[PDB]
């Protein structure tokens, strides 16, 4: 009678909480254990049975795991209000506008992680940011930006964090995205997981995202 | 030069409030200076100050050590983070008292070594002979807030945490006058350098803009 759900910390700023809340309303008799962990930990947790569902942001594929893309979330650039890039907030900027800026990557957790994903997007277009500095967590990066130490690339849902003189600029490159996946065991056929799928679908319909006909 | 390098330690929770704009203004007013910033707990800041790893530390705990001195900057109010549908959310505009929270599922944080915010919050309850039963320890503030938003319970948070806004997360005023969390600036127990006095001056400026009530002696003594 216990569902165990793993999730990367960055998903706390997006739709995940309202998904869990709606899921809990339909399941008073179920025990919802929420675990914060990275995609690499979730994969091992799924096989072993430590979690039943995993929400992550990278696609490290595995025979025993069925991962489904929920959506591609936009990346944005966090800048100080006075930064030149903040003059291009309405229309947006491109990745190649960022290469001579002091870029704050995060987290400092084991790789692969969000900083590896960010650096991969740059390297996918032959872009080479020379002024790079890795810090521990998202709020540290935003704090440092607000204090005037650089810029940071962040998921759009990070706008949940509003700091004094911190502005978020849209990125125009189509592939300036960070995906969100739900991962379950390849064999999975539980009514709890399918109801979780249903809950996610229900909320994605409320927001009105573009989804295939066979999606979940 | 190393002489023109100032190293500042701070606890993570202070990034949601006034600290960043204080550092930005300090940097702006002293382009001569290299400012280095280190996130670390109040306990770590003590040894850092002693060995010269940092020159000033911003923290929320008074940990007495003869090698260190401090100044209280202000007492920040606490608030209760709740789900928008929670009964306590009816008091969002008026506020609630600590004894209203006793039978609630309270998410404490962080899960780092003690003493910390969880222990200080628990001390506030015990100071009034209140013993919350449903207590849960969680790693960090956004996990606590995310879980609150998921419907797991409530959490006591510094008021500047309101920088984080989540769907169906609401912040309720906590009315008890001692439901506060202090903010200190600690330095070596010696005469502050001119660079640290200049940091004091920046703090005074920002605090004047915010209208906080000090203390005639507060952060004074350049000469
Ligand atoms: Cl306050």
């Amino acid at each position: 009678k216990t569902i165990r759900i793993g999730f990367v910390g960055s998903l706390l700023f997006g739709l995940l909480p309202r998904i869990i809340h709606l899921y809990r309303q339909a399941h008073p008799n179920l025990r919802i254990e929420l675990y914060e962990m990275g995609t690499k930990a979730q994969t091992e947790a799924l096989k072993e049975g430590r979690i039943d569902a995993g929400f992550g942001r990278l696609k490290i594929s595995d025979p025993a795991i069925k991962r489904t893309l929920l959506r591609n979330e936009r990346l944005m650039v966090a800048v100080h209000a006075s930064h030149p890039l903040n003059q291009m907030k309405d229309k947006g900027v491109h990745l190649n506008d960022l290469i001579d800026e002091k870029i704050l990557l995060y987290p400092s957790s084991p790789k692969p992680n969000f900083s590896t994903h960010v650096m991969n997007i740059f390297s996918d277009h032959g872009l080479e940011p020379t002024k790079i500095n890795e810090v521990r967590e998202v709020q540290l990066a935003l704090g440092l930006v607000a204090a005037g130490e650089g810029i940071s690339l962040v998921p759009a849902s990070t706008q949940s964090i509003q700091l004094f003189n911190l502005s978020y600029v849209p990125l125009l490159d189509p592939d300036a995205i960070t995906p969100i996946y739900i991962a379950v065991r390849n064999m999975e056929e539980s009514t709890y997981i399918y109801s979780l799928y249903e809950t996610i679908r229900q909320i994605y319909a409320y927001e009105g995202f573009t989804e295939p006909p066979n999606w979940l």
